[PDB]
DNA sequence: CCGACGTCGCATCAGC
DNA sequence: GCTGATGCGA
DNA sequence: GTCGG
């Protein structure tokens, strides 16, 4: 983290633009700049040095000059002082509360943690669970706990049906020493792009993880995606582990490589890779890579037998999971 | 200069 | 009820 | 907010 001060600054600008301004492309611009600067292997000494980097334009270069000369940015100094901004920015930290609801809550004079706790009846289910575990969801997960969680998820899934394959993705698969949550990719032979021979494939798994008190709460759930809450079991007289977010994605088994590419991330890596695909005239989702007809209309799914196959189509040298952390 | 900028799942609402 | 848009999230 | 064409 040679340039921690700069990337911190930009990320806070990105978060302001998303949460307060509701300007998503500015949020994306700041995040790209932050990402490209994070991996730049020199300590940056000027706005002009940084502007060489793609994603760093004129405006951000000027901010880096100010930041480097003073250690602060007056634009942020002011945002930090603004009641409305700070309130809105804070409320969005609760899972299920985004920019729209946070500004609406603020409009009704709900703007502190205490105000949320008194107005639980004004929250939807997701927001209510997010409020409940606000404290725990602030804490990161040590990789060592991630390994214990992996153990449990894989063994419980096996007990439901040995032909399930469960794969932990996200920052875990990228080798991170701590993660924000756990991401689990699920496949089963009965669910392919061509047919769903068995129903409740995700539900049965979720049910089992609840039965053993691993999954404690549900934020959302359908046939292919689960979002919820889980907790490691603790020992006698031990303090309980924090509750953790968990996401599960059931992917058609024949489309595992697109699915694991997607769920491994990072989010910025996926966005840049999909953008680059479009420049090369392909489109990538979690299921397929497809060519773009001169029209614009996507064509038929191309054969894919490895993650690398996907990289090969768009003329990118392969990158290991641990190197996709943009 | 200029829009053109990843892709999709589930919850909730509006309009019918 | 269904359809399609909006919010929030992966 | 950036920038390719
Ligand atoms: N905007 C987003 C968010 C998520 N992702 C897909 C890939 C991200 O790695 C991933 C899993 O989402 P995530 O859990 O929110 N982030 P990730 O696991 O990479 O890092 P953590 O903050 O969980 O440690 O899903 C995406 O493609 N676009
Ligand atoms: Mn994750
Ligand atoms: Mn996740
Ligand atoms: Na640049
Ligand atoms: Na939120």
């Amino acid at each position: 983290t040679l340039n921690g001060g700069i990337t911190d600054m930009l990320t806070e600008l990105a978060n302001f633009e998303k949460n307060v301004s509701q300007a998503i492309h500015k949020y994306n611009a700041y995040r790209k700049a932050a990402s490209v600067i994070a991996k730049y292997p020199h300590k940056i000494k000027s706005g002009a040095e940084a502007k060489k980097l793609p994603g760093v334009g004129t405006k951000i270069a000027e901010k880096i000059d100010e930041f480097l000369a003073t250690g602060k940015l007056r634009k942020l100094e002011k945002i930090r002082q603004d009641d409305t901004s700070s309130s809105i920015n804070f409320l969005t930290r609760v899972s299920g509360i985004g920019p729209s609801a946070a500004r609406k809550f603020v409009d009704e004079g709900i703007k502190t943690l205490e105000d949320l706790r008194k107005n639980e009846d004004k929250l939807n289910h997701h927001q209510r669970i997010g409020l409940k575990y606000f404290g725990d969801f602030e804490k990161r997960i040590p990789r060592e706990e991630m390994l214990q969680m992996q153990d449990i998820v894989l063994n419980e899934v096996k007990k439901v049906d040995s032909e399930y394959i469960a794969t932990v993705c996200g920052s875990f698969r990228r080798g991170a020493e701590s993660s924000g949550d756990m991401d689990v990719l699920l496949t089963h032979p009965s669910f392919t792009s061509e047919s769903t021979k068995q129903p409740k494939l995700l539900h049965q798994v979720v049910e089992q993880l609840q039965k053993v008190h691993f999954i404690t709460d549900t934020l959302s759930k359908g046939e292919t995606k689960f979002m919820g809450v889980c907790q490691l079991p603790s020992k006698n007289d031990e303090k309980e582990y924090p509750h953790r977010r968990i996401d599960i994605r059931l992917i058609p088994k024949d489309q595992y490589y697109c699915g694991v590419l997607y769920f491994t991330g990072s989010d910025i890596f996926n966005k840049n890779m999909r953008a680059h695909a479009l420049e090369k005239g392909f489109t990538i989702n979690e299921y397929t890579i497809r060519p773009l007809g001169v029209t614009g209309v996507a064509g038929e799914p191309l054969p894919v037998d490895s993650e690398k196959d996907i990289f090969d189509y768009i003329q990118w040298k392969y990158r290991e999971p641990k190197d996709r952390s943009e």
